């Protein structure tokens, strides 16, 4: 039932999903200026060299392109977080006009996209386990601005039209996750959930400062995908993308100075 339309949005999630207005929800509004600079925060450990792709999937949410999970071959580790943690798939949220689509904002500024490269804690042994957890899943978060292209999305730009309705998927192998990330590693972190139903308090944040840039083009090719399945009224796929909820009793740490 849910989506992110005006009857099934994320104002309505909290009926089937209750946790929604739970204590430590996502995403959130990053104040830098109330942040706190942590030097016991460790520099992140982002070891993709052996990622395995294996498809990409339109499944009526976001896109994903998914990753062999069954080794220890593209693991978060370091930063915040205790324990190795698997890459299961990458996806975005977007908005219809470059000014939204982003779902942390950074002093109330909205991106144009968010990347999640979403993972497991490996002391769980699958995704569904995790979820259950607290400490269950390390998601790291990417700012998309619109300039320059970036050259390591064009891949997967490229395949968006064999996956236009829900329920599309293709081959995506040898996709290198490597080549969406931005310079810098300095983050910040917080406790907190899925931004999906269920919403589940069981994420690490782990929210990049610095963004990566894409060109309009790129951008513009996420915005013909649908949110409908084949046959049903076209509904462009845009705006899916949940509102910082209150951040209640949290600390935003920084990685940096
Ligand atoms: N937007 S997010 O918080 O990264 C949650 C995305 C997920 B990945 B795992 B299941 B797969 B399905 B559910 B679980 B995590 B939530 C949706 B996607
Ligand atoms: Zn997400």
């Amino acid at each position: 039932h849910w989506g992110y339309g005006k009857h099934n949005g994320p104002e309505h999630w909290h009926k089937d999903f209750p946790i929604a207005k739970g204590e430590r929800q996502s995403p959130v509004d990053i104040d830098t200026h109330t942040a706190k600079y942590d030097p016991s925060l460790k520099p992140l450990s982002v070891s993709y060299d052996q990622a395995t792709s294996l498809r990409i999937l339109n499944n009526g949410h976001s896109f994903q392109v998914t990753f062999d999970d069954s080794q220890d071959k593209a693991v978060l580790k370091g930063g915040p977080l205790d324990g190795t943690y698997r890459l299961l798939q990458f996806h975005f949220h977007w908005g219809s006009l470059d000014g939204q689509g982003s779902e942390h904002t950074v002093d109330k500024k909205k991106y144009a996209a968010e990347l999640h490269l979403v993972h497991w804690n490996t002391k769980y042994g699958d995704v569904g386990k995790a979820v259950q957890q607290p400490d269950g899943l390390a998601v790291l978060g990417i700012f998309l601005k619109v300039g320059s292209a970036k050259p390591g999305l064009q891949k997967v730009v490229d395949v968006l039209d064999s996956i236009k309705t829900e329920g599309k998927s293709a081959d995506f192998t040898n996709f290198d996750p490597r080549g969406l990330l931005p310079e810098s590693l300095d983050y910040w972190t917080y406790p907190g959930s899925l931004t999906t139903p269920p919403l589940a308090e069981c994420v690490t944040w782990i929210v990049l400062k610095e963004p990566i840039s894409v060109s309009s083009e790129q951008v513009l090719k996420f915005r013909k995908l649908n949110f409908n399945g084949e046959g049903e009224p076209e509904e462009l796929m845009v705006d899916n993308w949940r509102p910082a909820q209150p951040l209640k009793n949290r600390q935003i740490k920084a990685s940096f100075k």
